[PDB]
């Protein structure tokens, strides 16, 4: 079912600081090499009055290269797939919460995202579009029963310095699946291209599982 080259479609319904939008894109990748690329399009609410970076990590954990003695719980969940829920807490009191339902149909993954960012100061970096990209992350993974994961993510600032987020994600597979032990996943997401006002965006993520 999960071939060595997979595609996916993704939809997000969002609103940040009260401003509602809708995003739709298509991605592709090799789920066993850890590489993927999406192309997101802003179909409603464009252009956005906030930084694209707070959205890019919500657009695909089935594409994480796992070694062989670490159960690939998210891959193994398919064809039924899984849901994740996440809560980012930024250092200036911004709060993104996401919920996602991944699933396989017709040979490609189908992503439905719902996002709600609030409390971002109107003159901080997210609302002022003063960020330019995420640093490399490392998500600590650990195990009803479900897979959980904590990250500390830095976000580069345009003028200098960083801006941090405390992320806590929770993945549940839609069917019983063997959970792994505690391990770590190394992540680096990249905006590879974008048009002027960030209404057409392309992303690249590589993720790899390893023991601590």
């Amino acid at each position: 079912v999960i071939k060595e080259f997979m595609r996916f479609k993704v939809r997000m319904e969002g609103s940040v600081n009260g401003h509602e939008f809708e995003i739709e894109g298509e991605g592709e990748g090799r789920p066993y090499e850890g590489t993927q690329t999406a192309k997101l399009k802003v179909t409603k609410g464009g252009p956005l009055p906030f930084a694209w970076d707070i959205l890019s990590p919500q657009f695909s954990k089935a594409y994480v290269k796992h070694p062989a003695d670490i159960p690939d719980y998210l891959k193994l969940s398919f064809p039924e797939g899984f849901k994740w829920e996440r809560v980012m807490n930024f250092e200036d009191g911004g709060v993104v919460t996401v919920t996602q339902d991944s699933s396989l149909q017709d040979g490609e993954f189908i992503y439905k995202v719902k996002l709600r960012g609030t409390n971002f100061p109107s003159d901080g970096p997210v609302m002022q579009k003063k960020t330019m990209g995420w640093e490399a992350s490392t998500e600590r993974m650990y195990p009803e029963a479900e897979l959980k994961g904590e990250i500390k993510m830095r976000l580069k600032l345009k003028d200098g310095g960083h801006y941090d987020a405390e992320v806590k994600t929770t993945y549940m597979a839609k069917k019983p699946v063997q959970l792994p032990g505690a391990y770590k996943t190394d992540i680096k997401l990249d905006i590879t291209s974008h048009n002027e006002d960030y209404t057409i965006v392309e992303q690249y993520e590589r993720a790899e599982g390893r023991h601590s």
